[PDB]
Formats: structure tokens, C-alpha cells, sequence
């Protein structure tokens, strides 16, 4: 039940970097070594800790990192990048085969930066995991809304 989000008062670079380490294990899936994280994102981390950027813009920027894409995109088929990508941001599986075709089409035409940006600008993300909250896995529960047809 360890909930990682930005509290209005966290100016601490240590607590910020723990929020960032959690965001790695959400998006990149792997636990990233802090000495690697300061070689890759030490310049991007300073904006989050001092407050020049939001948590949404930081995390969307982690989704743009070619380290993540080297692992879960460049050796992976585009459709598998959709389900694992949405799992890491929305915490959901893709809705229909047509939903898959749209994320697949955006990634094919624009590219990977537009694909992550589509998952993060999905209305479910901003209303639940907004510009303060980290996208944690949404429990094995998930079952809502399903009424009598």
C-alpha cells in the first residue's frame, strides 16, 4: 500500500528520487541502479525536485527514454508494446482490437513519443494518475461499471 505521489511540501531531493525510482519499476519494469539513474536523468530529476516540471511531464519523459524502448519496443512487436505500455501507464489491458489498431497506427506514423503521449493524455490517466501521482499497478481487482445488458 506504499502510494507514490507528489505531496504539496516535498522539496526533499531524497524523497523525490525515491518517487523517481518507483516510476522506473512502473514504466521500465526493472529496478534501475541509482548510479545509472544519475548518468541518465540527473538533469531531468533537478526540474522535478525544484518544481520546474510536473510529475506527469517527468513520467511521460521516462516513457520517451531509449533505455525503456531498447528493452520493451525495439526487440518487441508493435502490438505487444501497446499492452505492456498501457499496463505501465494506465494499469489497464487494451479495450478492443480497433483500440489496438489506433495505438499501433499512431506509433507507426508519428512514432514512440506520440504513442506514450497518447497513453498519458488518455482521460483515465489525467483524472486518476494526474500531474502529481505515479502510475502504480491498479491491484488484481479492476472490475467496475459492468451492468445488465
Amino acid at each position: 500500500m506504499k502510494v507514490f505521489k507528489r505531496v504539496a511540501g516535498i522539496k526533499d531531493k531524497a524523497a523525490i528520487k525515491t518517487l523517481i525510482s518507483a516510476a522506473y519499476r512502473q514504466i521500465f519494469e526493472r529496478d534501475i541502479a541509482p548510479y545509472i539513474a544519475q548518468n541518465e536523468f540527473s538533469g531531468w530529476e533537478s526540474k522535478l525536485g525544484n518544481g520546474e516540471i510536473t510529475v506527469k511531464e517527468f513520467i511521460e519523459g521516462l516513457g520517451y527514454s531509449n533505455l525503456y524502448l531498447k528493452e520493451f519496443y525495439t526487440p518487441y512487436p508493435n502490438t505487444k508494446v501497446i499492452e505492456l505500455g498501457t499496463k505501465h501507464f494506465l494499469g489497464r489491458a487494451p479495450i478492443d482490437q480497433a483500440e489496438i489498431r489506433k495505438y499501433n497506427q499512431i506509433l507507426a506514423t508519428q512514432g514512440i513519443r506520440a504513442f506514450i503521449n497518447a497513453l498519458v493524455n488518455s482521460q483515465e490517466y489525467n483524472e486518476v494518475f494526474g500531474e502529481d501521482t505515479v502510475p502504480y499497478r491498479r491491484f488484481p481487482t479492476l472490475e467496475h461499471h459492468h451492468h445488465h445488458h
